[PDB]
């Protein structure tokens, strides 16, 4: 009768054990010690309790769910998905996750240690799915929370390579739901056509959710795929750190973004991106303001490495009928980003920062301010016409650039004949270094092309570090752009031979509170008088000039033009030079024109 | 007789096992394999060896200690604190940790994998405690070391919500002691009223101690609590990375600091703080110099996100009778910090950097230098009068600010009628961007309020990015502040309408080695002479001016004032203008006054 | 007969188990559950299957290899190296790793959890070795890959303290080989004389290899050791993060480097270094271009803390007969670095950045560009003559410095009579702060010593923050250095008493596209005329000057020199001053000389 017990499933519960023969240790049974761990093998069995080998013809979903449900009932634990095996999923889950096209329901305090591989079976080909779902209701607004759920290990989630069947479908790897202290660490997500790999939170509900040391490889593969963002961070106090993102499909270059940060106190740091269209969206959607309020603040994008084809960071905020989204207190620092090799205009417009209009294309709903962009490097190959430090395409209430290195076609850009952004508090510090890769490519183009409705309380301190005589101007304001309470300067270095430096097509530099300086060539003529003698400009376009000074040597012995000039009411410049010998003098001089500076 | 063996505690030691039926594998017994792991269950038993269920009426302390002591005796290992259970602690420990109000003694090479919850029982209500202590003696100076002790997992240390019983009491979570290669990873510390959560090292003794991916939630809850700093780093080559700190109590806004760094080669990176008074102290206490010397150098505070109510980083050093503390080689970079919503003066003075007097209030003991503050963003709401980029309240031997974005009431501040710091090597680079949130709030106030005993070898390059005509001045030096061998400039942008820009109440700008430029309005009158004609200032307050130039347009046709001016011995300005027609001229002009620049 | 089965090695395979008595769980045997884990104990046995205790007289190599080989055959898993034991290695491995002096062969998907200690036995004294090798062939070009191999834990690899027997020998800890998704985490490598601790990849072959939270302690100890670099990163999309490196040997101060990055998309972040010669090499060796191409781009060195004796980051690229290496798109940011206490010239030349000639000493093979060095702090003690922000010793095609704090002897340096680098696109922004530690030490020395063949498209904006009248000049160009299309400025602050500020020994500032300004003292004399009167320089060395302005006060009542000056064809300066009373005037004035700026 003892033999029967020992060979029964209660057998281990009759074999005694004491840790290391320590007489001070608990007198236990072997089953107690084995019960301290749990794996999928403990649930991957047929109705008679016989273990089933996983494989492409076995659907492991019900067994994994049984494991999760059971461990949940004991207050949690960690289930191991064993190494050396591929565990296939081949059906949809039931109940609360069915509304989410869910496969597996995650549960609070039940962690998954994925050491083996989880593969999607062809049941999912051309269909929607979300592999792991933390919602417990079809309607997220009526869902309970997921808490203390961690997925980690050296294993792999493989989406089977299946294309989307229709653009309207959604696909996800891990949707944590209304998620508090949940995380994914170490996992490789690969070989799919999905909308997201991981979503965190739901419309501001959730906290302390993180993606760390994960890899995401080849997760877009078709023209059907409407849009892809690898990680969507939709709860506060959450972020993505030390991850690796790679795409190889041409479609990903037009549709894929690595991360989005959609709630306050979120971050994206220390990650490497290759083959994506975009780096990160940093936005406040009014529609997503329920859980954590209508402000996305304390947003951090730092120390990432990227090769992308479109825009690195996209800023935005928008409104609904009853809620207004605001984006403020953002830092973008220490990133090194390039636009990968491509033809001009062959992917979305290349940019380090984009101020993006809302999903309906509106440029007059945004409330974006207190952004710092500092200590980044950006590069686009010389052929890429559509490359800018910032594409400023919607209303901006402030963005500050200090000590970056931007090596691309444009510094500030917006297309003419499109949006007319209202710009406030745009600061471009003199410590921004403008690279020379695009020198000689800029025929017909303005380095800072200020195609806006208006600019106020802004600073543009242009500093070249090499010549580019191809450009039409360093900075141009069309007559349609109002300019007030602003500082616009062009340093003279490398500008001696430029026909135009700063261009104000509406004469906007004459504004009462516009502070400007830039180089210009000026023709002057003197009076005949021997001795101290006035020189006057021939042209009368300098009524706005407070002072000017020589940027040219004086090749003459018998006279010298003035070193410095002021203006007169008729718009001439005037200064006092010296005629060692008398005579009317005529000179053409390069001057630094100054207004209130 | 076999049956009896099998059911005995030696039973598992008689059941044979060979790994995966591999004939090349060791012929072992089941007990050998089970002996490869160890958990609290192996020691959580009564004197007859019967397992005891944990719970609020069970004190688990002796069992956990027995586990640690035993594993220590075998050269170490990792003890699991099982998931799905709350393990309560309800008594003090004995021996060497009793002097520290210790509960559990940590031991070298014995790691704790906390997957479940550790809770303090109400025995500890109103009492001191340190939950885990690595010292082995009541007197730390006679304590051995703790080495290779790691605490990690998804579990929780809960301090039971109990208030301090008296302000003089101390409470701690983990005190590693004289600690070498010790760490805490993943753990949540919550629900208390404590002095610290984690301390590392002891007075410079220790090395390579780290806190990573931990959460600290609601660890101050009473008015009795004297002071709280979540992590106190008191050994070199140690730090805090990727942690989350949150407080909700009003008291924490006045008393709580997230981290202190007190020894060389220490760091605080990539963390998020909410609801605290302070971010980090970075200090060298002479009293703590025994283990690692009297210099705190290589101190790093980077890439943190914070909402705080007082000061973000506090710098300091101090002395004892025989030892002098020095703080140097510090970097504060990439942080994004705001003062949270509060009334002016309702918490300690808001600051990004504070130069803090010693614990006795002395401002003349410090030796702080070679600090770099770069690429940070700081914001305080417009109502918060008590907000500064730096509150400079004690002697400073150097601090360098480059390429930050500071959006608060003051840039440099110290209160008048308090300390008179001696300031050396304060560098404020022109690349620091001054935000506009507090525009129009600054009536009676100086943006840079230089309330110091003296300033030497310093640079203040003031650059506005919007108008604020409410401020009394951009920078003011009271007559009591000596100023020498320094550069002080105010860029003209947004200053045209300011009555005062730079103010030197002791005429300190006249110093031999003071280099200054700022805008001013000057009245001039010319001689009557037709032709080249001198203009002279009516006032005689410009004996210090080396050159000046026009910041105003000339509304006249018949004459022009000089574009540039020098001075005369009587303190008038003088320049040569031009009278097309003769006559005495009188003008009021905005000039850039320059001295040696 | 049952008893015999139970005591046999198949015994555990006859004892039934069901998880937690769950009737829905798999009916398993105890051996199935034990088979879910594996340790070295399962293979550390004699030929009769009896377990062998590890120790200094036991060679564990064959047993560890048997474990790896076996687990490999089942598609992988994790082998534990148990805590509380030291496992000695005392022989070389056989087959494919013998060509690499290999001890253990790593295999794909077979992870090692090192909790105990692995020690080298004295068999290896004075011999070469590589402890863990991922190559499967003696010739790497014919080797298969290593994939999904992770080494982690709290354990230790100890190299036994043995010195190298000959300089030509190689020693390594982990050579992952042609390595894809491999990593080392948590491990301490200590007590050796080795070439490397860890190498990643092979000549560009490999991907996603990482070293995280590892310690490296005392890995150089002899004069025989030819060269040491702790981690050599030789595959793309790979890096080193949050590690600790320490050396105590004098030899390490001359030969040891913490990291090298040799392929694209690699990083070195968040680490602490003490006692090393060098921080990191960042290079493209043409010889290593097979796997990932001939460009090292997207290279990141950030947020490290270092005390070193030579150079922090060394940049380079080189060629073979058929391949040319290129280095571009590099960011060095947020690092805090000092040269440790040492005598001048007692270790390799101290530098933050070094542009290093190739291994044959050639300075004309490099293609280095698009480098950003920003937001770092560097310090060298005042006695260390051989300390520079950059030692620019080979051809440079671009490097940009913004918003750093450099406190050392030289800013830009190269030795005269050595290499004559061709320099292009060197940008030194005005936001770089120059510390004062070396003030008064610079007799005979130029702060920026431009000992190059030529300089083009470069910017040097010199800004002092304290006086140093000991220096010969702020910046000097020898006559042998061509200078064109460049901007060179010296801010006047702290320069009033300097005899020389900028020195152009070949009069190179006269170039058509050279833009310069610096202070100078100039003697002038006026004509006798009462009224507006010309002042002329006595010297004729200013044919290149476009304008000049006064940096001196005018101590006179009866006259004033000109505020501003231009030049004449004979090289005199000329300006119009004012004689209230007539008379020839003679003055010596400090002027800001300007050319095209
Ligand atoms: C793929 C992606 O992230 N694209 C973003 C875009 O996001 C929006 O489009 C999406 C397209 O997939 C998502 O849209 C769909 O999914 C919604 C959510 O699904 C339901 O709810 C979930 C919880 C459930 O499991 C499902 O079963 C569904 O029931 C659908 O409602 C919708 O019909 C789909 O088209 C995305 O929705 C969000 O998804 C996240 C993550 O799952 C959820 O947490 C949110 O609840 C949900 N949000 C809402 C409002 O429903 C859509 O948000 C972003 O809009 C843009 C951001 O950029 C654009 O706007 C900014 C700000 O104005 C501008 O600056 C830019 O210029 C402009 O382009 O970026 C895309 O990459
Ligand atoms: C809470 C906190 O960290 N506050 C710091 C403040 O720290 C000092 O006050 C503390 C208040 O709790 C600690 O003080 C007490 O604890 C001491 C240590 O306890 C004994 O020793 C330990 C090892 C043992 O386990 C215990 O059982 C006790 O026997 C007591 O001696 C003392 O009486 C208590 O009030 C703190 O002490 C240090 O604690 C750490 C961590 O445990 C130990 O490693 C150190 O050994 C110990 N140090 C000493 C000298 O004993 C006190 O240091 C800081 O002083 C300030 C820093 O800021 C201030 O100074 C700087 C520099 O001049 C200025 O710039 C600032 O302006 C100024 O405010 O910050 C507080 O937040
Ligand atoms: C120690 C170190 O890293 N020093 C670097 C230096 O590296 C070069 O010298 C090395 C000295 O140890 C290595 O040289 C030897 O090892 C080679 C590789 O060994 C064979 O192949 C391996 C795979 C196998 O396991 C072994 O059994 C051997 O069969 C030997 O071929 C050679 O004879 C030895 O001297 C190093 O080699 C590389 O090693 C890595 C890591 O193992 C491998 O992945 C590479 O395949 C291998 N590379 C090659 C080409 O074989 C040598 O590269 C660096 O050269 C310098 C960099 O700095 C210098 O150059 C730059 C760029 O021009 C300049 O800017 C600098 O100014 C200049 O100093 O730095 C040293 O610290
Ligand atoms: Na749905
Ligand atoms: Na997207
Ligand atoms: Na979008
Ligand atoms: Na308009
Ligand atoms: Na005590
Ligand atoms: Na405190
Ligand atoms: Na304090
Ligand atoms: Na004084
Ligand atoms: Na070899
Ligand atoms: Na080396
Ligand atoms: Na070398
Ligand atoms: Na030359």
């Amino acid at each position: 009768q003892f033999r029967a017990i020992i060979e029964s499933p209660e057998g281990a519960g009759h074999v005694g054990y004491q840790y290391r023969r320590n007489t001070g240790s608990t007198m236990r049974m072997v089953s107690d010690v084995l019960d301290e761990r749990v794996s999928l093998w403990d649930f991957h069995c047929d109705p008679s309790g016989n273990v089933i080998q996983p494989g492409p013809n076995v659907d492991s979903r019900q067994y994994l769910q049984a494991a999760i449900d059971y461990v949940s009932s004991n207050g949690g634990g960690t289930i191991t998905i064993p190494a050396g095996y591929t565990w296939y999923l081949g059906s949809y889950g039931v109940g609360g996750i069915a509304g989410h096209s869910g496969i597996i329901q995650l549960r609070s305090n039940v962690n998954l240690n994925i050491e083996g591989r989880i593969h999607l079976s062809p049941f999912f080909d051309l269909k929607p799915f979300q592999v792991f779902v933390g919602f417990d209701n079809g309607d997220p607004a009526s869902s309970g929370n997921l808490e203390n759920c961690h997925i980690y290990g050296h294993g792999v989630v493989d989406f089977g390579g299946y294309e989307f069947g229709a653009s309207s479908q959604l696909r996800n790897g891990v949707a944590f739901g209304r998620s508090y202290n949940c995380s994914v660490t170490g996992i490789t997500f690969q070989n799919g056509d999905v909308t997201w790999a991981i979503t965190l939170g739901w419309n501001g509900y959730g906290s302390n959710c993180y993606v760390r040391k994960c890899r995401f490889i080849n997760l877009v593969n078709s023209s059907v795929n409407a849009d892809h963002s690898t990680v969507y961070v939709n709860c506060p106090y959450s972020g993505v750190e030390s991850c690796y993102f790679s795409m190889s499909s041409s479609f990903a270059r037009n549709i894929a973004c690595s991360v989005e940060l959609h709630q306050h106190d979120t971050f994206y740091r220390g990650s490497t991106v290759n083959g994506y269209c975009r780096g990160a969206y940093v936005v406040m959607h009014a529609a997503e303001a329920a859980g954590a309020g209508s402000y996305a603040y304390n947003m951090q994008v730092e120390n990432n490495i990227a090769v992308i084809y479109g825009q690195f960071v996209i800023l935005g905020s928008d409104v609904t009928a009853t809620v207004s989204g605001h984006l403020n207190d953002v830092i973008v620092s220490g990133n090194i980003v390039s636009i990968g090799e491509r033809a001009a205009f062959s992917a979305p417009f290349g940019a380090f920062i984009d101020i993006g209009p809302d999903n309906s294309g509106a440029s007059n709903v945004q409330d974006i301010q207190r952004v710092l962009v500092t200590g980044n490097s950006f590069y686009a190959p010389a052929n890429i016409t559509d490359s800018a430090a910032i594409t400023l395409r919607a209303n901006l209430n402030g963005c500050t650039f200090i000590a970056n290195n931007f090596d691309c076609r444009y510094m500030v850009y917006n297309a003419p004949g499109t949006t007319s952004p209202v710009v406030q508090n745009l600061v471009w510090d003199k410590s921004n270094v403008i690279g020379g890769t695009h020198a000689n490519q800029r025929a017909g183009q303005n380095l800072f092309d200020m195609q806006f409705a208006s600019v106020v309380n802004s600073t543009i301190e242009v500093q070249l570090s090499c010549e580019d005589l191809s450009m039409f101007s360093c900075i141009l304001f069309p007559a349609s752009c109002q300019l007030s309470y602003s500082k616009i300067t062009v340093d003279s270095a490398w500008t001696k031979s430029m026909s135009n430096t700063a261009v104000f097509e509406g004469n906007q530099q004459a504004g009462a509170n516009v502070y400007v300086s830039y180089p210009a060539t000026v023709n002057l003529t003197s009076y005949n008088t021997q001795g101290a003698v006035p020189f006057f400009s021939t042209d009368t376009n300098y009524a706005w000039v407070t002072s000017a000074y020589s940027l040219s040597i004086n090749e003459n012995l018998d006279f010298s033009p003035p070193a410095t000039y002021t203006n007169k009411a008729n718009g001439q410049l005037v200064g006092v030079g010296y005629n060692e010998i008398g005579g009317v003098r005529s000179v053409s001089v390069r001057l630094m024109l100054q207004r209130q500076v």
